[PDB]
């Protein structure tokens, strides 16, 4: 109960900023975990040795792709972190509680492939779940792991607080769902705009969570410059398996799946940049003002990608 996890002297520091990269050791990435956990929510919060046990569940359920890995989840759970600590007052108890472990569980069990490849190959989990086919699936694992024997972190929660720790999960899990982000942003900028926001509105507050879960999901665009860039290499080794993929269906890929379109990368990362990445992160700077260095690191990212196009990289 008096044991702390602590991080070496430069991650203990660095951890505090946005734009942390979670490193290369494999076997730090449950610590830094805890490590967040106790400082966002409390070292109370959950048993360490059914945490510790839940976290090492969540990590066999990731897969070995080179993106949707057990590393993505951490780096994802670590944005959230960022935006909890640098928000102390804004979230409640048990959001600080279901939003680490939504971040850490939103990618469970991913195969590389988006819903779109999973309707044209007619997978078994496009019959089950006809929209956010993989992150119904997310979820339906994070409640999977929950039920093994020891593994309930949620065990002392009244039945109350465990069925809304839950729905706040389940929210928070299918917001991650791209396709539902664009609707989700526009409908947050016209409530911002109009002051109609409120935070007492749960049907807001869900709103504005959602938000925070693309910003942390997207959050290797808000990372210093040689870790947006190599990481972008992860992100077309799967869209590019896809495309192969799709290629075997007899359908031609879209261009971002096509390995034979590489060329074309520059400009589509200023698409995604200008399309998605920048208006999420401007709403919710609107929103939650503590949260502007993902904006800025975001543009910082923007003009690299625009140097590389004019050949100065
Ligand atoms: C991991 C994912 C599921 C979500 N994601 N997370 C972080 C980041 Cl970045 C992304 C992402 O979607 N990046 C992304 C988005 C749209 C693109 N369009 C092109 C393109 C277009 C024409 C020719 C060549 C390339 N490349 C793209 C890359
Ligand atoms: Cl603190
Ligand atoms: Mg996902
Ligand atoms: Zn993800």
């Amino acid at each position: 109960g008096l044991m702390q996890f602590t991080l070496p002297v430069r991650l203990c520091k660095e951890i505090e900023l946005f734009h942390f990269d979670i490193g290369p050791f494999e076997n730090m990435w449950p610590g830094i975990f805890v490590y967040m956990v106790h400082r966002s929510c409390g070292t109370s919060c959950f048993e360490l040795e059914k945490l510790c046990r839940f976290i090492m569940s969540v990590k066999k359920n990731y897969r070995r792709v080179p993106y949707h890995n057990w590393k993505h989840a951490v780096t994802v759970a670590h944005c959230m972190y960022a935006i909890l600590q640098n928000n102390h007052t804004l979230f409640t108890d048990l959001e600080r509680k279901g939003l680490l472990i939504a971040c850490l569980c939103h990618d469970l069990d991913h195969r590389g492939f988006s819903n779109s490849y999973l309707q044209k190959f007619d997978h078994p989990l496009a019959a089950l779940y006809s929209t956010s086919t993989m992150e119904q699936h997310h979820f339906s694992q994070t409640v999977s792991i929950l039920q093994l024997e020891g593994h309930n972190i949620f065990s002392t929660l009244s039945s109350s607080e465990y069925e809304q720790v839950l729905e706040i999960i389940r929210k928070a899990i299918i917001a991650t769902d791209l396709a539902l982000y664009f609707g989700n942003r526009k409908q947050l900028e016209e409530m911002y705009q109009t002051g109609s926001l409120n935070l007492n509105n749960q049907s807001h507050r869900d709103r504005v969570i959602g938000l925070m879960m693309t910003a942390c999901d997207l959050c290797s665009v808000t990372k210093l410059w040689p870790v947006t860039k190599l990481t972008a290499n992860d992100i077309y080794a799967e869209f590019w398996a896809e495309g192969d993929e799709m290629k075997k269906l007899g359908i031609q890929p879209i261009p971002m799946m096509d390995r034979d379109k590489k060329d074309e990368v520059p400009q589509g990362q200023l698409g995604f940049y200008n399309a998605v990445a920048i208006p999420c992160y401007t709403t919710l700077t609107q929103i939650l003002p503590p949260t502007e260095p993902l904006l800025k690191a975001c543009r910082d990212n923007l003009s690299q990608w625009e140097k590389v196009i004019r050949g100065e990289e």
